[PDB]
Order: C-alpha cells, then structure tokens, then sequence
C-alpha cells in the first residue's frame, strides 16, 4: 500500500484553489474546503499504478439499478491507509478534517437495501482481489430528500451536487449511442425513432491497503441535439428543451411513479437504457483486450441484480445476432454462459411482469427476440409436460401478452442464487420448482453480507481499536478472527472497555440528535432504534403500540429508561405509511414534552435516514429492532450490522434474525411472535384483530388513545387510515396477534440491561460470533459456486 | 513616441508541461497520452495549459490608477489556446513537446469550437480591447454572459440559410474557472411595498464563469467574468413524479434562458422580455461583483469612482446606472444626492450609433412589470433632470420631449446614459462628431466636457502574428525592433517598398497565404480555387446597406462578359464571402440564397473555369477570419455612404496586404488618409450626394432603362437562369432593387463600382506596383492598433479627473 505522499497531496491542493481563481487556500469557505481535498486525493489516487488483476480469472459486470455507496472521501481515505496523514497536514490550514467530511451530501445513488448490498459488494470485490466493474444509473436526485412539516412526511429532491462529484471522472470515448421505438423492417433492421446518448461517469471502488480502485460505472443520458434554436426564437422557451429533456429524464430519479403510461415507460427505458450502455461498454473492454467474441464467457460474467436488468440478455442477443452475425445458437451459446441472476423475492406475485404492448413500441426489435427465445423454449416445456397447458402458462416467457422478467432470467442465464439459507430454498419450492427440475445445477445459495470497512473500522472506530489490540491477526479483510474475542467475555477489563465505547457511541449519536432535532436524550437510556425503510409489513406501528403502552404505564404507576429512535423513507403516494410517520411524530411530540414522563422515555424520529445517518446511530444501538411479520423478510443487513457493532435483537424468527440467533444463541437474542408456519395457520382459521382487541386490556386503551384525538388536538381522523389497516381493513401483518408476544419480549430485555455484566457478556458475543456477516465471505461464495466456476 | 512596455516572459518548462498533460489522461481515466482521441488531445493540452497559467505568478495592478469594468453584451473572443500560447511566449515549446508524441499542434488547435459569446464587430471589438488591457496594463475585468449557443451555427441547404444552436462545450470549456464565492442573487418582476421595499417575484442565481485575457509577453491574465443564470430549486419532483417531465424543469428553464442564446428573436413579446432580463441580469451581477472588489479591498463605498470606472459598450448595459443607485440607496442607506454623487463619476457610454431613430428604447409598461423599483428610481433620474432642461430650456415642450429620459410612455437608455454618466464617446472622428451635431447636440450645450472621440482599432497580436507568422517574421527579420506591442513601428517599412528582394518575399507570403485559404476552403466546400486569381473578400454580416448584393450584379457584369468573349483580358477572381443573416430577417436570407445560386453555376460552368469561382463560407467566424484575412487581395467595402461609422475588419485587411475597395464612409476614411489615394479604391456617391439623390426623388427604375449591362444582369436574376426555371426565386430581393426603390442606392453606385474594379485590374497586372500599395497598406495603418485606443480612453476617460 503506497503511502501517503504530503508534499504531493500539497501540491494537490494548491492547484484545486488556484483552478477556483483563489489566491490561497485560507479564502476558501468550508464547501470549497471539502471540494478541494476530495479533488486532491483524487489527482493522487489518479497517478497512483493500476494493480494489475488476476489472471485466469472471470472479470464481474455487476449490474444494479442502485448503489447506495454513501459518503467516499473518508471510506477512501481508511482504505488507502492515508486517513492520518491527511489530518495532520489540514490541521496545518487549521482545518478539521472530520468537520470537512461532513460538507458531502451522499450521492443520492440508491434507495435501500437492495443498493447497499450492491455497494458492500463492490467494495468487497475489490479488497478480495476480484476484478470487477459496477454498472449503474447517475441519478441527479436519487429518491427523495424527506423532511417533516408538522410530523407529515415532505418529499423534495436530493440533490448532491452531481455534476461536480469530486471523485468522478468521465472518459468520452465510453459514450453509447442507444436506440429507443421505431420500427423493424422487413428485413430485420432496427430502425430507432430517438437516439440517446449515454456517458460513463466514473466512481472509483478502492479496496483495503492493497492498492486496488476498480470502477463504478454510472450511466448519464444525454441528447446530442437538446435544444431547438426555431422555437427558443418563436418565444417558447420550455418546450425548446424537450428534445434534451426526453433523454436526461432517464437519470433524473430512481424509481420513479409508475402508476401511469408516462412512468411505466420511463421505468422500461430507464432499464433498457442503463443495459444498452452496459453491454456495449463491456463488449469494448473484451474487443480492446484482443479477446475474440466466441470466448466472452470465458472472461467475463455479468451479475443481475434482481430483475431491473433483464433487457440486458436479449440486448446482448440483439448486438451478437445483427451487428455480428452470430447464428442463433452461437449467440445463445454466449449469452446463455455469460448471465447469472440473483433474487431478493418471495411470492410470485412479485415478480417484475411488462405488458407485451409497452415493449412491442418501445423495443420492437427485441420483442421479436423475446418471442423467439419463447417459442425455442415452448420445445422443451413440451418435451417435459406433454400438452400441459398450465405449466407452460406459468413456465412461459410471453403469455397473455405479458413478458416474464424473472422467468426470462432463469431461462437466459446458467445460474440463480437467493440470499440466505431459507430463501434460496424457497426460491427453487415456490418460486422456480419447475425450472429447478430442468436445470436443477442452476439454483444456488449466497447469503448476504456487509462490508467490516465501512460498518465497523469507519463508523466504529474506538471498537475497531479495541479489535486490533486483542486479536492477533488483521480481522478488517479477515472477519472470521473475531470468533477469538469469544474468550474476552469473561475478562472484566475487555468488558469494561467495550462497554464504555458502546456508551461513548451513544453520546457522540446524542450531540447529532441534538443538532438535527434540537432534543436531549439520555445515554444512561436504552438506545432502542428501528432504521427499516416505511413499509406495513416492517411494523413501525407495532412499535408504535409498545411506545403507548410504556407511555401509558408511565402515566400512571419502574421500567428502565428508554429512547427509541426511528430512520425511515416511505415511498410517495403510499398514503398509509406515511400516516405510520404521521401517528409516530405526533406521538413523539407528546411524550418528549410532557413532564410527567421527563427522561423516561423519548422517542426520535430522525428525518431524511441515508448510509451518513446509519454510520452514526448503528453503533450506538442498544436494543436492534427487527419486527417484520414473519415469512416477508429474505434477509436483513441492517441487523447484521448492528449485531456487529454489540445491539441485541429483539426480532420475529425470520430473514436474517435465523442467522444471528443460530450464530449468537439464545441467551443472547429476544426472538419473539409468531412464526412462519404459525402466521399461515392463523389467516387460514380466520383471524379477527377486533376480537384480539375485545380480549386485551391493554391494547384496546392504547388504540383508544389514536381514536380520541390525545395525540392531535381533538381530531378523531388523524390517524384514520393507520387504524382502519388494524381493524376494519383486519390487520394483514398481524400487529395485533403479535402485540402481547412483543411487549412481553420488550420485559425481558428491560431485566437483562439491570445485569450490567450479562448485557456486556450477550453484546460482546454477537460481535465475536457474527465474523460470516461479511460480505468479504459473500464474494467468495458467489466466487466459488458461479463467477468463478466451469460452466 | 517610444513606448517602454515591461516585458516578463517566464519561459516555458517542459518538465512541468509534461506533468500536467499526464495529471489531464490520468484524469480522464486513461492509461497513457497515447489513448487520447484528437478531441482529447485538445481537451488535456488545453487544461495542462490552463494549469500552468493557474499557477504563475500573478501580476499587481499598477499603483494608482483606476481598474475599468467594461461591460458588452458580446464578446467575440475566438479561440484561445493558440492565443494564450503566443501571448505567453511558450508555442514553439509546446509544439516541441507535441512533436514527441507524435502530435501536430496546428492541427491540434483546429478542434476547438469558436465560444460562441459574440456576434459582429461590437462584440470583437470588446474582445480586442480586452487583449490591449492586459498587453498595455490596464488593469481591468470585462463582464459579459457565458451564452450556451451563441448566435448561431449556420450552414446552406440548396443554397438557403439554415440555423442551428452554435454549441461550444460550453461547461467543459478547458480555460474556464469558477469561484462560487462569487454568485449573485438577481430579483425579478414583483411589487414595492408601501414603504419602499421591493419584493421580487422570481429569483435567479447567476454564476461567474472566468476565462483568462492575456497580455503579450508581460505576465498579465486578467478575468473576462461571463456571468450564467441558473435556479436555486430546478425542479419539481411532484410533476416530474406526475409525469410531466418537461414542466417539472420549468423553473430552472426560466432562469436558464437568460444564457441560452445571444440575440434572440424579439419581433415579438416573449423575445422582448427576454432580452431586457438578459441585460438586467448582466448588470445586476456586474455592479454586485464590482461592489464585493470594492469592498474586500477595504475601500470606503464614497471613493468608488476613485478606483473603478465602468465602460458601457452601447446602450445594452444602461440598467446598471439605475441598479446601482438602487443598491446605493436601498442596500446601503445612501441619500439620492450622495448616490448620484457616486454614480454620475463612475459610468462611461460609448456610442455606436448613425441615426437618432436607432437609438435603444424601452416600454415604460414593460420596465415596470419586469422591475418596478427601477421604475421608480428612473423616473427620479427624469424628474431631476427635468429641473436642469427647465433652467435652461423654460417651458419648451419640443426640448423636453427630445430629452426626456421617460416620455410618451417609453424610457430612452441612451438618454439614461448621457445624463447619468460622465463621459460620451463614438468611435471615428467623424462619427464622433456626428454624435455631438446630430444625436445629442442639446446635452453637448449643457455639458461641454462630456463628449469624446477614441478610434477604434483591432490587436496585432491576433491579427497579424497569429492569423499572418509568415508576414509577422518578415516584419521581425525587417524592423528588428518588437512591433507586436508597438504597431507604430510598421512605418519604418515604408522604405522597403523600394527594395525587390522585400517585394518578392512579401508577395510569396500573400501567396502561400493564398495556398492555405485554398487547402482550407477545399475541405469545407470541396471548391478547388486558383490562387493566381485575385483573392476577392467580403466579410461583413449580411444586411440590405452592406450591399452584398452590390457585390453580386458585379459578379453578374464579370461573368457575363468572360462567358460572352472568351478573349476577354479580365483578370481571373475568386469572390469569397462570410457573412450571417440574423434569424428571421428574410431579405438578407434571399440576398444569400441569391449568391449562392449564381455561385453554383459559374462554379460549375467549363465556360469560365479557373476564371472566376464563387466561394460563399459557411458560419464565418474569428477562426474563419483568421483563414481568410490574411489571403485578401481585395477588401470588399462597399456599404452606402452614411451607414458606417467604422470598420475593424476593414483595418485587419489592410494590415495583411489587402487593398480596399470602398465608398467614403467609416473606416475607409482614416485608411484613405492614412495610405494615400494612389494606394486605395474608394468610389461612388459620397455622403452628401447620398441624401441630395434621395430628396430629388431616386427611381432605379428610370437607371435601370438607361444601363443596358444593368438591365441585362437584372434580368437573368428574373428568367430563371440560375433557378431551374423558377422566375419568382429572387423576388424579395429584386423587388427591393426596384419597385421597392433600392434604398440603399445598389443602382445608382453599379456604374462607379465597375469602373473601380476595373481599375483594380489594371493595377493588379503590375505585381510590383500592386506589391508596392500593398506594402504601403501594411505600412501606414500602425494607428489601427488597439493598444493605441486604450492609451486614448485612459489619458480622455479612465484615467482622467473628474
Ligand atoms: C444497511 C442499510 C440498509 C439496509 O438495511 P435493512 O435493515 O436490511 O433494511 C438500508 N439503508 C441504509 C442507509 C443502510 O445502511
Ligand atoms: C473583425 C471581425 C468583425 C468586425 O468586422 P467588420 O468588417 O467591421 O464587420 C466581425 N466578425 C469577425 C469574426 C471579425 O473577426
């Protein structure tokens, strides 16, 4: 690893302000500040040799709709080991550089944990030494930037200053032309009615201490003719615009409305877009490095991240079968070896499905290689269920004038993984049980996995010390040596001083919370904190009814104190999440003013939650609430993070609390509720949540509190369609039958905290045992069972 | 006069050249030089280029003297790298340097699109003045907008004017830098409140996007400050989210449009609107930045006209008079006294201008709903001068009504500008004084000092060692004096004129100049040109009083009698010509589908052959300029007498060896007298016998039945001869010839316009008596230099006491 150079970084800097028409650096605000040492480090990182990759490897095309990278000047900086040395000569301007850090908005690249994982992954690859390539979309403004206007949820647009990224750069000879609508004639050629261009702007993925930077490519739509002078001179200035604006809507925002013909088209080329480009750019890499066309499986694999990117498969088909002149099956030969799809659903109602009519206008070339690889296919569903007309329904790629993404994908490409044990089983029972008896090679398992650079060493860094002087080996590549911390369970001074750096963590989190919100909170408290995207079925209001019943109990009779501490988006236009948030903030504003409680109890839900705020509040957690209805979670990487950095779960039996409680054991997890099988059984013997309420006390009275207007000023329908989800509308996700399982869990976690030793012992356990939530031990699974195997 | 220019040439270094090329495809994600395309190539040798001048040592303003803002509305820079690297001294190094990689930087230089940032000689001028500040140390900014497409890009279609967007890489330009340390928030529209606060309806944020001017050899760069419009919030995320993609930009497209486009239409409502935010927006940013010098040099707001004068290029900057005093009074409590104490030292107009009826007019209707504050502080300005027109002028509605900064519900900014600044200059000595005895004779009785003349001028840099190093080295080899800084010097060359061995080397370069304009105009058109023929050159934009079409019945009268007597003893010709029609203005687009309808035929016509071609190029531009100047035999001058006051291109030709052919009239005047009569072609009716024609009631038709040679070539442009048949092709042109009465007096000049091209034969047939005028030409016109206007508008105005 090549060390940190000051003089150069100084000369680095000097040319930034004097490329900003500065005469020093010392006139620079704290924006410029920022700009400048990003854009230094990146000139050094620049000049710095390219490690060269391995041979004999398959390099990786990964794929994503989403890379949630968060902020990268200091994730840049720990993994080139310059971190140090780039502190003490700012300290020289009197700049601080962990203040300098905060300047950058997080690239608005992604939305949850579908991204995430792209992003751990990325940076995974490139620490273990697998060549690789992200490819991506460029949004200029992400999802959307939240905020709260009397406790209801304001969307705006995230902007992050894209165009200037420090980090970016943009290599023009990578542009693509991409085609959208027209027609195919009648001897086969395309004939595009709009062309788009595409620009690769560049991020650079470093692993750690190994002098590895790899790319995230993100594609840019464009026009090349954008503007029309003939109407900007007649006085119609918008519409002068249009022919630019038609392309740049593209990568203006991710996942779009699509409720609508203008957004389901935006969607599909959204897609289409982002694969064109893809593939293109990945048959030059192939073409320059002399490799001849026939061998593209044998050097390189493309990765599909869950269905987005199917189009990219009869793409690939289009460009070797018209622009190459492969046969049909020397082109399937290619395509067929060369694509791998990985899956994050669960019900077959999920998966993603284009009405046939949208595609035909859209892509008319590739619906005519859609239906070819349908009809090919047709061959062997009959082969197989002769005459079956309802296999065939459900096998088909093209039925009822509907394409089958995910049915395409498993048809195109040589394997498919789900992303844990139970999942990717599920995967092949209910989902794929057909194809699995064609290709039964093809269905794999890789469970998920989080980087140990970014969740532990840089947002934990006083843990990552303590991580350092006790094991004997380096852990930050090599997570699975903190199974040798197990021992230090048992040494009062470890204890102690892992236990002072979780409550340290807690103050730093309460001076953020002060900052953003104005609130105090008490790090004595139980920092009990829910950070899943706004979704029914995540349950933020099951939480909700255990805050009213602490409430309550404070209100009128000793339960440990407690902050529970809330991060979550909710999709626009989804009306009743957001009344979640509405009921949670009104909720909120009570129990934080009302002296009868004082500092019992606070609750604070920290608006616009993104990869900065996680970093901040995961490793002050205490309590990692992971409450989904059981059977709806695949995984769960946000818990796996937090387990690492020492909360306890409290959690139904299901996604990735199975991983944590077979790893962490049962003295030191709160699994609670029902069960998969137990949620099924209850739905089919008719449950009634209002019966639940006639029976429970308790429930009924915190309930009453939502009806009656306690929490907005004498309105009985502020909370109207929350409550209509758990009564009338009979509570699908089981709040209710889960309510009494839950609080009684809650109980036992207030008896642990009071065992100051027991908690610390439980804590540091779910650090030592959890080493195979890295995403280090990800990549090397996907290595072994698909990048790297013989096909 | 011997003038002491502080030279300062730190020298080229190949060492750190090398290094910034490598930081440029390092940063565009290469692995070596070698990867570049040729636009890459441009891309990194121009930002190395940029880095290295980033990090010179930068020059101190002079001690005591003012700093001058000059505001224009364009500025036609052309292309800088080649530029940048002669003011620096560093081109033969660079070229070196290339030479290693296996790079032509001549070639190189070609990938860069023109900024599209000005139109026509107003915009070039201000560009040559910039260049004079920084080689003369003046130290000064010039304030203009960072246009996204210029004019336009045009190009022909069977011979009709097509318009495009004149895209330049506008955001990505190599030379740029930007401080956003220095945006500016500019209001619009809305309403004052009772107690006097505006309350704007729209905001808009505007950018400052620098690009470097360079002095020759001395170590200067000073700011050409190009202020971009943009919105703070672009965009709406509930429409795009609704599917409205376009409206959802809508915002941030109205504030953009302040920089798309120089010049747009404005035949109607919505372009006029737009061209008065677009000179609003320009000012309220410059007099906001000039303030934030002002102030962060810790000088007191009272002294402003002590250290800053702001130069207004024609009447498009005059809003900043009343935007100052509003930031004066409003921003900073000043009384209307001590603000107008301030701003009546600090402005400076120069005029342009021939005929009262073009001077710059706004609706009062449209001031007030656009900025209803300056509304009201414009009216105080006419109020108060109201009571000075009273003192001297009692009771005369007539006066009042000619002087009046607002009347009749329309407000005249170039009355603003008289009354509100304190110097008037035009731009040749006899327009100069035209502007005294026909535009504002009033305000010169009331104000005697007010008023100036500074000649124009072009800079040598760019216009003879750049455009013309073949000539530029004669005169180095000859004068072994510097005269790229020093233009005067050309004078000591009169002598050489005399000497054969001076003759033969200065004609071979005219030649090879010839040879060049050939290869170039081969690639653009595919015309192959005979470089033996005369090299007959029009480049002024294309309007009715340019009389381009003037040029064209000449072409017709030439054409006719070589294609009639094969025999004939005519000197061979090459026509060209650059010229653009401003959009919409269809009888200039007629004019140029003319030329090039008659050009396609006698190009193409084996009756003529290398005789005589007709070379209209497309999207003339400095680039194009710099091509074509230097290859002139003939300048083509020829616009009717009393519709021009000057003529830059006129003095660039001149200097690179061209002789003129031309009517009495602006420019064409100073060379006259400069070259002698021997050495010039002037013709036609003069100025007077221009207006005494007219008043006797001018028929071309009547001319036209006395000219048998006139009435022939009218009537080929009216059969269809160079139309495939069609009669009706020409039409607004030849309707505006004859039953439109030909204002412009194409007929009644045709005659005394072949007669002196004639004459430009006979003289063109003695290369050495043609040599010897042009020579004489190059020799005598050092006073066009455009340091010598500098040093004019600082001992008259920038410099002088108030
Ligand atoms: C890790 C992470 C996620 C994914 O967490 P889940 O609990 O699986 O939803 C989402 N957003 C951010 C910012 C994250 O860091
Ligand atoms: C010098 C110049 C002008 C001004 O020339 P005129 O003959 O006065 O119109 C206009 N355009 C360009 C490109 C020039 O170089």
């Amino acid at each position: 690893q090549t060390t940190f150079n000051k003089a150069q970084f100084q000369a680095a800097l000097t040319r930034q302000w004097q490329h900003f028409g500065l005469q020093s650096a010392s006139e620079m605000t704290q924006r410029q500040w920022w700009r400048a040492v990003s854009g230094a480090l990146a000139e050094l990182l620049a000049a710095q040799p390219v490690a060269k990759p391995a041979q004999g490897q398959r390099h990786v095309n990964y794929i994503s709709m989403e890379f949630l990278i968060g902020r990268l000047t200091g994730n840049n900086l720990l993994n080139l080991g310059w971190y140090e040395g780039v502190s003490d000569a700012l300290k020289g301007y009197d700049v601080n550089l962990t203040d300098l850090l905060e300047e950058e908005t997080d690239p608005a690249l992604g939305n949850g944990g579908l991204g995430r994982l792209a992003a751990c992954f990325l940076d995974s690859m490139a620490t273990v030494g697998q060549s690789a390539t992200g490819y991506g979309l460029n949004y200029q403004y992400g999802l959307f930037r939240q905020s709260f206007d009397d406790g209801q949820q304001m969307e705006a647009p995230d902007d992050w200053g894209r165009s200037s990224y420090p980090w970016f750069r943009h290599n023009e000879a990578l542009d693509v032309q991409v085609g959208i609508g027209g027609k195919v004639s009648k001897n086969g050629e395309w004939q595009p009615a709009f062309v788009i261009t595409g620009e690769a702007w560049d991020l650079p993925v470093l692993g750690y201490r190994n002098n590895v930077a790899q790319p995230l490519r993100l594609w840019q739509a464009k026009h090349a003719h954008p503007f029309n002078l003939t109407k900007f001179n007649d006085g119609d200035f918008l519409r002068a615009e249009q022919q630019g604006i038609d392309a740049e809507k593209l990568t203006k925002v991710l996942y779009p409305n699509d409720n609508h013909q203008a957004g389901k088209k935006l969607r599909l080329m959204q897609q289409y877009f982002q694969c064109a480009c893809s593939v293109a750019d990945i048959l030059r890499r192939h073409h320059l490095a002399g490799r001849k066309l026939a061998e593209l499986a044998d050097y390189e694999v493309i990765q599909l991240n869950d269905t987005h990117p199917t189009i990219a498969i009869p793409e690939l088909l289009r460009v070797l079968i018209d622009e190459h002149q492969l046969s049909w099956d020397d082109a399937w030969a290619i395509t067929s070896k060369t694509f791998a799809y990985t899956n994050h659903t669960l019900m077959p109602e999920a998966l993603e499905c284009w009405d046939e009519k949208l595609v035909k206008a859209l892509l008319p070339r590739h619906m005519q290689i859609i239906k070819e690889i349908n009809d090919r296919f047709k061959q062997l569903v009959d082969k197989t269920w002769p005459g079956d007309k309802q296999v065939w329904a459900k096998l088909a790629v093209v039925h009822d004038k509907q394409v089958r993404m995910a049915n395409m994908c498993v048809v195109g490409g040589f394997a498919v993984n789900g992303v844990a044990a139970l999942h990717s089983d599920l995967v092949v029972k209910d989902l794929f049980p057909e194809y699995n008896q064609l290709w039964p090679n093809k269905f794999h398992n890789v469970t998920n996995g989080i980087t140990p650079r970014r969740w532990i060493k840089q947002c934990n860094p006083a843990l990552a010390s303590l991580l350092d002087e006790t094991l004997k080996k380096e852990w930050a590549n090599d997570l699975d040596q903190l199974i040798n911390l197990e021992k230090y369970a048992d040494d009062a001074a470890f204890r102690q001083t892992y236990r002072d750096i979780k409550q340290a963590n807690k103050v730093h989190l309460a001076e953020f919370v002060k900052q953003r919100t104005g609130i105090e909170i008490n790090p004595q408290a139980i920092f009990d904190i829910q950070i899943k995207r706004l979704h029914e079925y995540k349950r933020q209001h099951l939480n909700l009814l255990h805050i009213l019943a602490l409430y309550k109990e404070i209100r009128e009779n000793d339960r440990v104190p407690r902050v529970f501490l809330f991060g979550a988006k909710a999709a626009p236009g989804y009306y009743l999440a957001k009344n979640i948030i509405f009921a949670i903030n009104k909720v909120a504003e009570a129990i934080n003013n009302d002296p009868k409680v004082g500092d019992k109890l606070k609750v604070v839900f920290l608006p616009d939650y993104c990869v900065s705020a996680a970093e901040k509040l995961i490793p002050a957690a205490d309590i990692s609430e992971q409450i989904s209805t059981a059977g709806k979670e695949a995984s769960g990487t946000g818990n796996m993070k937090l387990a690492l950095n020492g909360a306890l779960t409290v959690g139904t039996l299901d996604g990735a609390n199975v991983e944590i409680a077979e790893q962490v054991g049962e003295e030191n997890i709160f699994i609670f509720g029902h069960t998969v099988e137990e949620v099924k059984a209850l739905k089919a013997k008719g449950y009634d949540p209002l019966k639940w309420r006639k029976k429970d006390k308790l429930l009924d009275a915190v309930l009453k509190e939502l009806e009656n207007g306690t929490y907005s000023n004498g309105d009985k329908h502020a909370f109207d369609q929350m409550l209509h989800s758990l009564l009338q509308g009979g509570d699908p996700y089981l709040v209710l039958a889960d309510f009494e399982a839950y609080v009684a869990a809650q109980k036992r976690v207030d008896e642990l905290y009071r065992d100051e030793e027991a908690w610390t012992r439980a804590a540091i356990l779910n650090t030592a045992r959890c080493g195979m939530f890295s995403s280090d031990r990800s990549i090397r699974d996907y290595q072994q069972r698909i990048w790297q195997a013989k096909r």
